């Protein structure tokens, strides 16, 4: 339920009625919810999608499962419009890879590290921790095999240098 993003990373996505979608190429990030938005989806299945685009933006409320594919609901279906004299119907935010090894630092200024990865449940798409490869010792955040354990909580902000506090 619960790990790292880089899982997602090359992921094959199929429906929940077997239908191929594509590859995970990238996993888009929401600081104010903390959690996964969508992801990002490239060598597509033409069959289900008219598009033109490198790549499509599946939004994560649709993930039904991640294990050694994910699975979606199929939405790639038409509705049917309804028909007064006729009882037939007729038919006619921040990506994760962006933020790779990026500088990580304090409120104040201290550089705390550069981003290794991110922690995430898969079920609720809730942004968990950052795992931060050390640069120097603050003693704010907890360790475990050798990097800082910064919940997403204290995050505050994720442009060009990723923000963080000690609350």
């Amino acid at each position: 339920m619960i790990g790292e993003i880089t899982t997602f990373f090359g992921m094959r996505v199929f429906t929940d009625e077997g239908r191929y979608v594509g590859r995970v190429e990238d996993v888009i990030l929401d600081q104010n919810t903390k959690s996964i938005r969508g992801l990002a989806i490239s060598d597509y299945n033409k069959a289900l999608i008219d598009s033109h685009a490198k790549g499509v933006i599946i939004p994560y409320r649709v993930v039904k499962a991640v294990g050694d594919i994910i699975i979606i609901k199929d939405l790639f279906k038409r509705k049917s419009r309804v028909l007064d004299y006729e009882s037939r119907e007729l038919i006619e935010y921040v990506p994760a890879r962006s933020l790779a090894r990026k500088s990580v630092v304090l409120t104040d200024g201290t550089v705390v590290g550069t981003l290794y990865n991110i922690t995430v449940d898969f079920k609720t798409g809730t942004i968990v921790n950052l795992l931060v490869k050390p640069e120097n010792e603050i003693p704010d955040f907890k360790k475990e095999e050798g990097l800082y354990i910064i919940p997403f909580e204290c995050v505050r902000s994720l442009k060009d240098f990723i923000v963080v506090d000690r609350r």
